[PDB]
């Protein structure tokens, strides 16, 4: 069933995320004691899956929310008929290929070891699936009849020498793929929970146009208005410090990037 989460409690600024493991979310430990003698109070709605955060904001149960990238916002809201708007940037994490698992050892070491009649999991929404498409085909696995900013479809697929199977999952299920697939196209949300290690990842999307794949803090249009904008203004300047910027890459061990 749809929109699984948790909470997470310390004026109280409401933020939905998307759940992620081990000391990823010190950020927000970080923020809170930034913030504390200003009395704001954060709290947090985690769900499981990129399809609920955008929801609960425009819907009004949360004030912020901070799990996407610039593409993944312009899409949403272009597909939903909805203006949320980004009013920080935070981090950039380029998507990474990972071997399929034979047990906790990697079955491969190297793209050009991928089998014939092999099997790619990458993710389902429209950013994030060509985001890992275009991947593909820069991995030198595929060639795409798409190119510049079309988003890229499984149906794009123009070559495919190994004649690989491309299987679209949810985003938050393609790092559990890995123990039956070849390989998996995974978002640095995934990583941790599956036990990943992202440093021994098979390839790397290479930067180029990457700020559309910039992370974001997003409020609905009116916040400004917002009794709670002089909040949230703080907030952000209590992620945008030196402080939070050492702790992002500390608690994710380089996986983030802060961009600010
Ligand atoms: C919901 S869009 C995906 C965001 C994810 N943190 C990424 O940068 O890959
Ligand atoms: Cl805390
Ligand atoms: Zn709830
Ligand atoms: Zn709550
Ligand atoms: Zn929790
Ligand atoms: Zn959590
Ligand atoms: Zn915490
Ligand atoms: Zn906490
Ligand atoms: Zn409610
Ligand atoms: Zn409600
Ligand atoms: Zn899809
Ligand atoms: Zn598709
Ligand atoms: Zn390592």
């Amino acid at each position: 069933m749809r929109g699984s989460h948790h909470h997470h409690h310390h004026t109280t600024i409401k933020i939905a995320t998307v759940n992620r493991s081990g000391s990823e979310e010190k950020r927000w430990d970080k923020i809170q004691e930034l913030v504390k003698k200003d009395g704001i109070t954060l709290e947090f709605t985690e769900f499981t899956d990129y399809s609920q955060p955008n929801k609960a904001t425009a819907d009004g149960e949360v004030d912020l929310n901070a799990f996407q990238h610039y593409n993944f916002l312009n899409n949403w809201n272009k597909e939903n008929g909805k203006d949320l708007v980004a009013i920080a940037d935070t981090y950039i994490s380029p998507i990474r290929l990972y071997s399929g698992l034979n047990g906790s050892a990697n079955k491969y070491t190297k793209v050009e070891d991928i089998p014939a009649n092999g099997e790619i999991a990458v993710p389902n929404d429209a950013t994030n699936e060509s985001r890992a498409l275009y991947l593909l085909q820069s991995a030198g696995l595929i060639k795409l009849d798409v190119s510049g900013t079309a988003l890229a479809t499984v149906a794009n697929i123009k070559e495919n020498p190994k004649n690989l199977k491309i299987t679209e999952l949810d985003a938050s299920q393609t790092a559990r793929s890995l123990s039956s697939v070849d390989a998996a196209v995974v978002n640095n949300t995934f990583v941790t929970e599956a036990k990943l290690d992202y440093k021994k990842s098979l390839f790397k999307e290479q930067a180029d146009n990457s700020k559309q794949w910039y992370n974001i803090i997003v409020a609905k249009k009116d916040w400004e208005t917002s009794p709670k904008a002089d909040a949230i203004k703080k907030v952000i300047a209590a992620y945008h410090t030196d402080d939070v910027k050492k702790v992002i890459e500390e608690s994710s061990d380089g996986l983030d990037q802060p961009v600010w």
